[PDB]
């Protein structure tokens, strides 16, 4: 089997992509966060607490026939933005683009965090770490990755984010007509639980390539791009007026600036992010002080190539026995 799905931006920033996943029976479709650094897959439900819903589709398991509670299983999440959520859970029938998993763990939130509630566009998570981050109680349930992966054509799901422009999350098969040149592999550890692996270096601009190892994930949840201290530090340099803020939390940049592209390299092969996809705009509405889309990790204790660095590439997340990832410009 193979599923295809349309991952769209949540706004005219790529703050986070939704992707339509089908729940139920008859389908209750909510736009959910793929996201590969977890490993839950939670929704807005009939159980939210009232004001902590605002806007979300919701699920309603008593609607779905094939809707069955998991007896005293319950979730409990914290994100690395501060963001939480908690409930209940079933099982019952999720599609992605035509790929069916019967008997999926969906996580039903009685409790979200405020960030959630003020984000109307997206209904729930869709994690695709490895299922040793679940975080179901007593009994640990597996991603949708894991369930469908011994049915798919091939045990791998593919990454394509836009760039202000909707993507493809694809299952099963590799599309060789998505993408440019060959796809390069390299190493993963799931030691972590997440997608971690070793880029081989990066180059600011026109500026020469530091051959450098950078162990880090591959988080399609996560927006921005974060770099050693020494490598963002690097980075903003090349921008007139660039400057690390306490107040704002981040590096920020003059909005007239043009940004240098950054580099990162996958074995021999190197992937460009544009300058452009360094832009997160202005601080605050009308501000002339942009937000950048490179931050320092130091503060995470990980390292993290978020949207930024993913949607400069086509990425296959390779669920093989010895799992990979690989990676090719398009
Ligand atoms: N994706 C995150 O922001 N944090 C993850 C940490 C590992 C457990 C699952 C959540």
């Amino acid at each position: 089997s193979t599923g295809s799905a349309t991952t769209t931006p949540i706004d005219s920033l790529d703050d986070a992509y939704i992707t339509p996943v089908q729940i139920g029976t008859p389908a209750q479709t909510l736009n959910l966060d793929f996201d590969t650094g977890s490993s839950d897959l939670w929704v807005f439900s009939s159980e939210t607490t009232a004001s902590e819903v605002d806007g979300q589709t919701i699920y309603t398991p008593s609607k779905s026939t094939t809707a069955k509670l998991l007896s005293g299983a319950t979730w409990s999440i914290s994100y690395g933005d501060g963001s939480s959520s908690s409930g209940d859970v079933y099982t019952d029938t999720v599609s992605v683009g035509g790929l069916t998993v019967t008997g999926q763990a969906v996580e039903s939130a009685k409790k979200v965090s405020s960030s959630f509630t003020e984000d109307s566009t997206i209904d729930g998570l869709l994690g695709l770490a490895f299922s040793t981050l679940n975080t179901v109680s007593p009994t640990q349930q597996k991603t949708f990755f894991d369930n469908a992966k011994a049915s798919l054509d091939s045990p791998v799901f593919t990454a394509d984010l836009g760039y202000h422009a909707p993507g493809t999350y694809n299952f099963g098969f590799i599309d060789t007509t998505a993408y440019t040149g060959s796809i390069t592999y390299t190493a993963v550890s799931t030691k972590q639980g997440f997608w971690e692996w070793t880029s081989t270096g990066y180059a600011v601009g026109s500026g020469t390539f530091k051959s450098t190892s950078i162990d880090g994930i591959a988080d399609t949840g996560t927006t921005l791009l974060y770099l050693p201290a020494t490598v963002v530090s690097a980075y903003w340099a090349q921008v007139s007026g660039a400057k690390s803020s306490s107040s704002v939390g981040g590096y920020v940049f003059p909005c007239s600036a043009t940004l240098p592209s950054f580099t990162f390299g996958v074995g021999s092969a190197r992937i460009v992010i544009p300058g452009d996809y360094i832009d997160f705009g202005p601080i605050s509405t009308g501000s002339s002080s942009c937000f950048g889309g490179i931050q320092s990790s130091a503060g995470i204790g990980i390292n993290i190539f978020g949207d930024v660095a993913l949607k400069a590439a086509f990425v296959v997340f390779n669920g093989a026995t010895t799992p990979t990832l690989g990676f090719a410009s398009k």
